[PDB]
């Protein structure tokens, strides 16, 4: 650890040295890493991957949201959970965050058939374990975001909050909203891809069971641009927050499955 981990854009936009992704420490150099490209036609249908059950997702809350220096993060604090989805237990929701760029064809961490989307949103959950860490301790639900002309009203509380947290270490409270406000219609979340991998920022622990839903969130171009326009990586506000994206990792001998 010769310097703090960063994304490539930060290294390229500032003279202050930092460890770019290919140099990350932790478990970040192991072989069951994320994100990946998904060849959709090569992922086999597994019949055990049934629908999700979301709890606390429809409930209107006033969430705390913060700039942690690499993303914007909603604190979910077990106020929501999931089950089904071929998952082996209920998982409690801890936090939601995003990765993005400022061009529509990049911004997502995962790619589907070699296409990146404009953002990727991650909802991070923790396994409810029995008595005797595992490869599926954490369940991250990934939603791809497609750029368009449709104003997503569901996202407005979040997007408005961004102006209040431009620098790292800053928190604000969002206007009343639910998690379902931010997602596609529930009936469109029956199609998803599933594989085992890692966390995409250090320490990149190989303990994530990934879900990438097929159906994108639609967000207006300028609601997407609001992220890079209002947020910074640093207190000095020299680097606008964008391209907070880990490059693609090799699948190796892992298999990807779908519903
Ligand atoms: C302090 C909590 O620790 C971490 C560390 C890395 C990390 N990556 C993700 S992501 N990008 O969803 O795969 S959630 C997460 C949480
Ligand atoms: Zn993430």
């Amino acid at each position: 650890a010769e310097s703090h981990w960063c994304y490539e854009v930060q290294a390229e936009s500032s003279n202050y040295p930092c460890l770019v992704p290919v140099k990350w420490g932790g478990n970040c150099q192991k072989d069951r890493q994320s994100p990946i490209n998904i060849v959709t036609t090569k992922a086999k249908v597994d019949k055990k991957l049934g629908r999700f059950f979301f709890s606390g997702y429809d409930k209107k809350q006033t969430w705390t949201v913060q700039n942690n220096g690499h993303s914007v993060m909603m604190l979910l604090e077990n106020k929501a959970s999931i089950s089904g989805g071929g998952l082996p237990a209920p998982y409690q929701a801890k936090q939601l965050h995003l990765h993005w760029s400022d061009l529509p064809y990049k911004g997502s961490e995962h790619s589907l058939d070699g296409e990146h989307f404009a953002m990727e949103m991650h909802i991070v959950h923790e396994k409810e374990k029995g008595t005797s860490d595992p490869e599926d301790e954490i369940a991250v639900l990934a939603f791809l975001v497609e750029a368009g002309t449709q104003v997503n009203e569901g996202f407005q509380p979040l997007v408005e909050a961004l102006s209040n947290i431009p620098k790292p270490e800053m928190s604000t409270t969002m206007a009343e909203s639910s998690l379902l406000d931010l997602l596609p219609k529930e009936e469109k979340l029956r199609h998803y891809f599933r594989y085992l991998g890692s966390l995409t920022t250090p320490t990149c622990d190989e303990k994530v069971v990934w879900t990438v839903f097929r159906e994108p969130i639609q967000l207006h171009r300028e609601q997407i641009l609001a992220f890079s326009q209002k947020l910074y990586y640093d207190k000095e506000q020299t680097v606008s927050m964008k391209d907070n994206v880990r490059p693609l990792q090799q699948l190796g001998q892992r298999t990807v499955i779908k519903s």
